[PDB]
């Protein structure tokens, strides 16, 4: 016998059955503002509980990774893909793991903003209780992790993401004398748009990088040179435009670039709508 309870981002599995049974299954979602999941597994005195994967403090299951490394087993028959680390599933830099609560086992997973992926992710963890050749029951928990939002940071650095909820609107960016640079980071999941960004932009009227009509940058910046763009050379997924401060246009112009999911979780594109303000002192 198995029982799963879920309220917000806290899940509890509780384990004398009529017959045997598939894993009791449920889900929860982590995102900005709901960054901590908890998982508890408890059983009556005669049952031993294990987790799936066997070490939850090191690994989670990727149901998408089936051809593999080590398989995530539920019961004698069941499978939920393969063991991955969270940092690998999330494609992020910081080591992130479920943590045992020290003080009926319970675990906590706390994401930080920097842990939020560029694309929508899901993983699976579970508990299995074995009777004293013994009978099992299990709970299966799917945790969906929503992609970070595409965003603008100081010094006009754009972080693009591609999740279902990542791109409600274009990211609006101002350039002017005091703010004469633009950096676009597509990450390894994305590609700079237009592909010809070193010479061209997308006409801004579409407000959507997915509807990109290319036009030459010289048409709006008469002094434009290709050298105004520098691309990260090992990383061709980031580039920075620097308009020399005396070379800003004499009238306001607007252009669009961005990041599209790479020509191959990632349903949306990142549109960056740039307004170039002539005769503008942002801080004064
Ligand atoms: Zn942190
Ligand atoms: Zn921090
Ligand atoms: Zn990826
Ligand atoms: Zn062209
Ligand atoms: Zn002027
Ligand atoms: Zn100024
Ligand atoms: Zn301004
Ligand atoms: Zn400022």
């Amino acid at each position: 016998t198995s029982r799963l309870t879920v309220a917000g981002s806290d899940a509890k599995c509780d384990f004398p059955a009529t017959q045997d049974s598939p894993p009791v299954s449920g889900s929860l979602t982590l995102s900005k503002g709901r960054m901590t999941a908890t998982f508890e597994c408890s059983a009556t005195q005669a049952l031993s509980i294990s987790t799936i994967p066997t070490n939850i403090e090191q690994n989670v299951c990727d149901p998408k990774k089936t051809t593999n490394g080590t398989v995530c087993q539920f019961g004698a028959n069941g499978s939920a893909g393969t063991e991955v680390t969270l940092k690998d599933l999330l494609e992020t830099d910081r080591i992130v793991n479920w943590k045992v609560n020290e003080q009926s086992q319970k675990w906590s997973l706390e994401l930080h903003n920097e842990d939020l992926p560029l694309t929508d992710k899901a993983f699976v963890v579970g508990c299995q209780a074995t009777s004293a050749s013994g009978k099992t029951a299990a709970c299966k928990l799917t945790v969906n992790v929503e992609a970070r939002a595409s965003s603008l940071a100081e010094n006009n650095v754009v972080t693009c993401a591609y999740g279902k909820g990542s791109n409600p609107n274009p990211v609006e960016v101002e350039m002017s004398t005091e703010k004469n640079t633009l950096t676009i980071n597509c990450g390894s999941d994305g590609s700079l748009q237009p592909t010809t960004y070193a010479e061209e932009y997308c006409v801004a009227d579409s407000k959507d990088v997915n509807r990109c009509s290319t036009t030459r940058f010289v048409e709006i910046f008469p002094k434009f040179l290709k050298s105004w763009w520098v691309t990260e050379t090992q990383k061709r997924t980031s580039a920075t435009l620097t308009i020399p401060q005396t070379d800003l246009p004499e009238a306001d112009q607007q252009f669009l670039v961005g990041c599209v999911p790479k020509k191959t979780a990632a349903p949306t594109s990142c549109t960056v709508l740039v307004t170039v303000k002539a005769h503008h002192h942002h801080h004064h």
